[PDB]
């Protein structure tokens, strides 16, 4: 099951640290795709350590990619956060 993860923590991923977001209130840790992306490194780690909801779906995405974010999530933002 999901940990939960309180945005203290993920704000100290955004860095080679590690890259993590929030997509959906749920949390992500994408430090390696930071290579493979499209997006670059950089335009993940601009949005990295919390909230990138609205940036993942102003651009917008593939189900493909929807399915991918399933094995780059952690679990969620916790609810004592939210
Ligand atoms: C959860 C991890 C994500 C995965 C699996 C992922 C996957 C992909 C894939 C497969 C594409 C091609 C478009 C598609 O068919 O969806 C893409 C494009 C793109 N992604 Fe992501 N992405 C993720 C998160 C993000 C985030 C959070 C951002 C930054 C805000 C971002 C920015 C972009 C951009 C800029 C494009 C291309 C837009 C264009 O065509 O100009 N992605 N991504």
């Amino acid at each position: 099951a999901v940990k939960y993860y309180t945005l203290e923590e993920i704000q100290k991923h955004n860095n080679s640290k590690s890259t993590w977001l929030i997509l959906h209130y749920k949390v992500y840790d994408l430090t390696k795709f930071l290579e493979e992306h499209p997006g670059g490194e950089e335009h993940l780690r601009e949005q990295a350590g919390g909230d990138a909801t609205e940036n993942f779906e102003d651009v917008g995405h593939s189900t493909d990619a929807r399915e991918l974010s399933k094995t780059f999530i952690i679990g969620e933002l916790h609810p004592d956060d939210r």
